[PDB]
DNA sequence: CCTGCACAAACACC
DNA sequence: GGTGTTTGTGCAGG
C-alpha cells in the first residue's frame, strides 16, 4: 500500500474551511457553489493588514509540509502540448 | 522576464 | 458518489 502526499493548502482555503462552516451555519440554506462566489467577492474586499496573518499561517502551513516532505516537488500534468514553429 | 495550466478542500442536491 | 463553485501556489515554455 503506498501513501500519497496531498499538496498543501493555500490561505485561501485555510480561511474558507473556517469561514465556509460559519456561512454554512448561518446560512443552512445556502449552495457551497452559492457561498464559494460570496466568498470570493469577500476575500478580494479584505486589506493586505487583514490578509497578512491568513498569508502567514498559510505559510506554517507549507513549512509544516515541508519538514514532513523536505524533498517533495510539485508535478502537475500538462496536457499533451506541441507547438509547430 | 512574462503568461498559462494544474491541483488543493468543503457542502447541498439528485 | 458525482456535480458545481471559489482563490492561491508552483512549474514549464518562449
Amino acid at each position: 500500500m503506498q501513501d500519497r502526499v496531498k499538496r498543501p493548502i493555500n490561505a485561501f482555503i485555510v480561511w474558507s474551511r473556517d469561514q465556509r462552516r460559519k456561512m454554512a451555519l448561518e446560512n443552512p440554506r445556502m449552495r457551497n457553489s452559492e457561498i464559494s462566489k460570496q466568498l470570493g467577492y469577500q476575500w478580494k474586499m479584505l486589506t493586505e493588514a487583514e490578509k497578512w496573518p491568513f498569508f502567514q499561517e498559510a505559510q506554517k502551513l507549507q513549512a509544516m509540509h515541508r519538514e514532513k516532505y523536505p524533498n517533495y516537488k510539485y508535478r502537475p500534468r500538462r496536457k499533451a502540448k506541441m507547438l509547430p514553429k
